[PDB]
């Protein structure tokens, strides 16, 4: 099943948001329009300190009219290596360097209207290389921020769940025959 | 910290996407613009059958140019009860009724430019009340769809992680003194 684009019209081209509408041909020969936001995507980092606290930053989010606590993340620049962007983000936003930075998962944030993709990485073995909006939380503190709706966006909820699973699964070992 | 809106201009008002730009006053008296997509939000359902399979639907997502496998979800209508919308979605999209439908968490999908909120519910005790794009997966099958990037959006990754945690934590019991 595929919706072939016959024509694209740009509605808006901003510093964050590009909006376009595609005239598309349905497999039945009917035609219709698809509103599409284009977004360069983002890299995000789950950084877990040697005290096992997850590193976070408080950001003001104008669309929500509130500040929320998030894992660090940066815009992916044109043709840039996401892992390189990830490492720049750890240092610039938290002032931490790591020993490893490894890709965990990639996902769309809202594929019903946007093509934005998040690339989620895990940084382990942190040490420092100033930071007013920097917050380090224990796992239990993070779960409490979720209860409080201070943590409140997809990618940060996924990171907290990941830390949770890493604790809950740390003895797992399957031996098949 | 707050960005007061001085004025709003509507750029576009569609069937899915509303785009506006706010002129806002920074706390320092500087001014700037914020591009904001308005979205009514969505309710989504984690439905776990009595065989412990999670219920999913394959959707074509034009912004990604591909079909992906997702938990069921529906637009929240103006002033509607999200739990009522959730239950309508279970029946209409999967043909399942449940015994309980309970709110798990709410979150923003991309708060850097959109106000879209997802309300995530869990349905337990399913029985049927036709479905070409309906898929039921074991937990291990779901993890494999993630490996394959067939599962590929925030809310479905959160649901899979939840099923994972529910298995991994099923013996937990803390007794404090």
């Amino acid at each position: 099943f595929e919706e072939k684009t016959i024509k694209t019209e740009q509605i808006f081209s901003g510093r964050v948001v590009k909006l376009q509408v595609d005239d598309v041909e349905l497999p039945n020969g009917q035609t219709s329009k698809r509103e599409i936001v284009r977004h360069p995507g983002a890299v995000a980092v789950i950084a877990i300190t040697n005290e096992n606290k997850i590193v976070m930053v408080e950001q003001y989010r104008k669309p929500l009219e509130k500040s929320i606590v998030e894992i660090p993340a940066g815009k992916l620049e044109k043709g840039e290596d996401p892992r390189v962007t990830a490492l720049r983000e750890l240092e610039e936003e938290t002032g931490y360097e790591c020993e490893q930075m490894e890709w965990l998962i990639s996902f769309a944030t809202s594929p019903g209207f946007a093509d934005e993709i998040i690339h989620l990485y895990v940084a382990k073995g942190l040490s420092k290389k100033e930071f007013v909006d920097l917050i380090e939380l224990t796992l239990d503190e993070a779960l409490q921020y979720i209860k409080e709706k201070r943590i409140y966006d997809s990618k940060t909820v996924i990171a907290v769940q990941y830390l949770q699973l890493q604790e809950a699964l740390k003895h797992k070992l399957e031996h098949h025959h």
